[PDB]
């Protein structure tokens, strides 16, 4: 199918396509359809195609006339963007260096026109992955674009992960702009560097320890802070080569979790590493990440992928995260639950089945390699003893 016409329809629902694009990892790597992959890079870069007065009704309904007299200056061409809005930078009267996060009027009211929209191109593009259909992913990503609209409560979420990274040698989270932060406007200080989904380029090492860092910080969330973010953003995670450090933007759809759904996960996990079979089965089917009567190659679709996850975990020798094996076995782990069930489950289920996945598969993008047997034995000692 010719591609710019594909950017061009998916351009008029790009917060949906952006969304669904960081739920089903839609990337350059050994498993995506190359000519999507490079059809979401062009969608994300049409931000700069976007209409400026689009932009200005935003910031109008928002904070009202007058916003620019805040500014010494207002980059009207966006430098990221992030689903449902796009990041500007800008300077505060003053000299303060900013980012603009804003969202596209009237998201929130065309979320149902505009996912139907886009399982239509999508279905008729032919290139979404293997058992993936369109059906399936309409209510999941109608329920999540909803939540992303919500960036009062996005600010208070970055406001709770710069407390818990504070004096953080590797991450770091910019302070939020309060007087430049409305419902649909979440401004933050500026942080430079190369968005983690371009950073293909650099040195093995350096991916490594960035990919490291990441992975960890997946355990982190899911173990010790339990306030997690599902599907992360990856290219509003930006290196900056020169401090060596990782700057947090996006914190859209963040999910606290109780210990019920955490105790029986880390279980999972533990089983997993240990090369539990049967007990990641078992585990998996109380937690309803499967029901018991999924065909056999579905259910072994989520068994050799959590089993994968416990290999790496498993491992004193570094595991290679690049691999097509593995990037198609993580891959396919997402269409387990996008299909007609006869009870609906909770949405945080859905949300924590991709989790792990989804940091994995950013390590694959990036063809990290490194050890992992270490962090997944910290994390689960220090779970244990807050038992």
């Amino acid at each position: 199918a010719n591609a710019e016409r594909i950017v061009r329809t998916l351009c008029k629902v790009r917060g949906a396509a952006l969304k669904l694009g960081q739920m089903l990892s839609i990337q350059d790597d050994a498993f995506i359809n190359p000519h999507l992959a490079k059809i979401f890079e062009r969608v994300r870069q049409s931000a700069d195609f976007m209409p400026l007065k689009q932009m200005m009704k935003t910031l109008n309904n928002d904070l009202g006339p007058n916003w620019r007299d805040k500014l010494e200056y207002f980059e009207e061409r966006p430098f990221a963007a992030a689903s449902i809005g796009q990041v500007h930078l800008a300077r505060m009267k003053g000299g303060r260096e900013v980012a603009m996060k804003i969202q596209y009027p009237g998201v929130a009211q065309s979320i149902n026109s505009d996912v139907n929209n886009l399982m239509a191109v999508l279905n008729m593009s032919n290139m979404l992955p293997e058992g993936l259909f369109p059906e399936h992913l309409i209510d999941v990503l109608r329920r999540e674009l909803a939540l992303e609209c919500d960036y009062q409560r996005e600010a208070a979420c970055a406001r709770k992960f710069r407390d818990l990274l504070k004096g953080h040698p590797f991450f770091y989270v910019p302070e939020i702009v309060d007087e430049l932060c409305s419902p649909h406007v979440l401004t933050t200080e500026l942080v430079s560097g190369f968005p983690l989904d371009q950073a293909e380029g650099l040195s093995q090492e350096i991916r490594n320890e960035i990919c490291y860092n990441i992975l960890v910080l997946c355990l982190r969330e899911l173990f010790e802070f339990h306030f997690m973010q599902t599907d992360p953003n990856w290219s509003n995670f930006f290196y900056d080569p020169q401090q060596h450090k990782v700057a947090l933007l996006d914190f859209g759809a963040t999910r606290e979790y109780d210990r019920s759904f955490t105790d029986l996960y880390i279980q999972i996990i533990r089983a997993a590493a240990d090369r539990d079979r049967e007990t990641v089965r078992a585990k998996s089917i109380e937690m309803k990440f499967l029901t018991g009567y999924e065909v056999k190659v579905m259910e072994d679709a989520h068994l050799d992928a959590i089993l994968i996850l416990g290999e790496a975990f498993a491992s004193d020798e570094p595991f290679d995260f690049g691999t097509q094996s593995t990037t198609e076995k993580i891959h396919n782990l997402i269409p387990v639950m996008l299909r007609h069930r006869l009870v609906p489950p909770p949405e945080e289920t859905y949300s924590l089945h991709r989790k792990m996945g989804g940091s994995f598969l950013i390590c694959s993008k990036l063809k990290a390699r490194f050890p992992c047997k270490a962090m997944f034995e910290e994390a689960y000692s220090n779970y244990c003893k807050r038992q």
